[PDB]
């Protein structure tokens, strides 16, 4: 029942865009050494999921968080990582 809107701030705007060019840019689709990590993409995966899931969040930037789920599915889907059950279930709800 506490919030701070500097640190919600930092977390709405400059993270989730980071996240998104990094994940969405022509010289990361090669995945010469993305390969390696993939528990860092997962964690990446469900903690933004969580963020979306939390009713909280305002219209506005609701869709930022919704690009980087996008952007973040599709690496996923070119990288053939291992999914989780039911994180699986839960992204393919909003995929299709």
């Amino acid at each position: 029942r506490v919030a701070d809107p500097t640190l919600e701030k930092y977390v709405l705007s400059v993270v989730l865009d980071t996240i998104n060019a990094f994940f969405s840019s022509p010289f990361s689709e090669n995945s010469t050494s993305l390969q390696t990590h993939q528990t860092i993409v997962v964690q990446l995966l469900q903690s933004t999921t969580r963020l979306l899931e939390c009713p909280w969040l305002q219209q506005q930037h609701k869709g930022s968080v919704e690009a980087c789920i996008r952007t973040l599915a599709m690496v996923a889907k070119g990288r053939a990582i291992l999914l989780p059950m039911d994180l699986d279930a839960h992204i393919s709800s909003m995929l299709s």
